């Protein structure tokens, strides 16, 4: 599991709600969260699956 994976969504500056999905330890799961659309981090998947293969 990347460093990454550890590292709180964020949203970005931008101002579209694009649902995307990070994984919080806590819960051991992916889960969404809004993006605004640019300036991504890692921590930052187009699906559950996508999340769950990478930090899963």
């Amino acid at each position: 599991r990347p460093d990454f994976c550890l590292e709180p969504p964020y949203t970005g500056p931008c101002k579209a709600r694009i649902i995307r999905y990070f994984y919080n330890a806590k819960a051991g799961l992916c889960q969404t969260f809004v993006y605004g659309g640019c300036r991504a981090k890692r921590g930052n998947f187009k699906s559950a699956e996508d999340c769950m293969r990478t930090c899963g």
